[PDB]
């Protein structure tokens, strides 16, 4: 598996609007929302779960990148996996996204897999 | 168990106004106290208690975030669940909720469940 | 045991003043030097030692939260036990005091236990 | 080993422009872009995978450092070893640069192997 | 052992003025260079080593504490063991100094051992 696997799915030019940290089956996680920095189109919203999917161990350098892009609402490239996860009222919640990397966008191409 | 079941409480629009770290009973522990953004009503207190409750696994999770939210002064929703740490004179400091989750908001809408 | 307990001391109003970090018998440690706000009074010192006393657990906890403190400068109340620490030549370079906590403070109140 | 062995090349008053997190099979890595400073030269792309290769052991260090720096916009040198990381999107979407090392950088020399 | 024991040496009212990271023998690893904050006298340079040394339970400690300095450039109290690191090529690249303490320095006085 990779981030870059053209089976994900990326939305360029996009900023890191919300975060989300909690917990759920005893496993630690974080949500976080984006959108396009030129507010076209809809939002994406993607979770990490620590403890879950082949992902686990790539949560805690998730975690801080998002947080990083998050508190500098510069542009991101948002790397995910549909489909992952099943909670019904979580889903509901956020989304069945996996989050499964972050790229910054300074440039005129963002940092990353396409 | 999730930091959106119905059976947890949670509280929009707040700010974290207070950080306290110390210990309890071999755990590292931290509280916060926050309030509402808009002045009304009573604080909230939740603490998150390292190796205790069914909440341990993400101390070190909310212990950062709520840093981070502290040092921003951002309006959150906080989510607790009630009636969790029963040390009595622990409980009369703080409080004994639980801290389970931390949204940040926009001005119409917090980022985490509800209802 | 507890941070609150009536056998500990604190001291309400204090700035964060001097940061030291160091190692001592296979322990890493870190001490810090806090003086009243306002200008009054004498300092107080306290060190956290990774592998010793009762208060071993909390020692990263504190050591991130006296740094942030640290950086910010703001009012805390510094929680303390006072004889702790044995070792003659480092008691007299800071204190026998463990640092069992650290609470913010605003104008007249702290958030902790007193 | 060690980052200022022959083997290894590096690059001076190069700014790290560009961070991507993610992950290949099943390891946490990162990916950094940097740029002469004077805005000459070509970028050198370089990543380190948690678990691979002979530096695998400083990933954390080095992930942690280019943060720094990266926010920082300071000069650095950056040191990496060429023809690491084979697979063929990978490589194309990045290089096939292991990062080995970063070494903050004055006027007239950089603090580090060279 | 210990930071402040008589065989060590420091050197007081320091900035930290270059920092670097790499790997060495399986083994992340970061230098600092120091010099006087009002310029004078010649650098000083320590490094710390990963799992090497009597000193390795403080890599992290002092890793962080170095970089919190090192973003400030306040005046520091740099301590020191000679004579450890013995890699010939990285002794003279960076020195045999071992990194065993940092102390923040007031104008007046430095905190911690002297």
């Amino acid at each position: 598996e990779w981030t870059g696997d053209k089976t994900n799915a990326y939305y360029s030019d996009e900023v890191i609007s919300e975060l989300h940290v909690g917990q759920i089956d005893t496993s630690p996680y974080f949500c976080i929302k984006t959108v396009k920095a030129n507010g076209s189109g809809t939002p994406v919203v993607a979770c990490a779960v620590s403890k879950q999917s082949i992902w686990a161990p790539s949560f805690k350098e998730l975690l801080d990148q998002a947080r990083y892009f998050y508190s500098t609402g510069q542009s991101v490239r948002i790397h995910v996996q549909k489909n992952i996860w099943t909670y019904p009222l979580f889903v509901n919640t956020f989304s069945a996204n996996a989050l499964v990397g972050l790229s910054s966008c300074s440039a005129t191409q963002c940092f990353g897999p396409k």
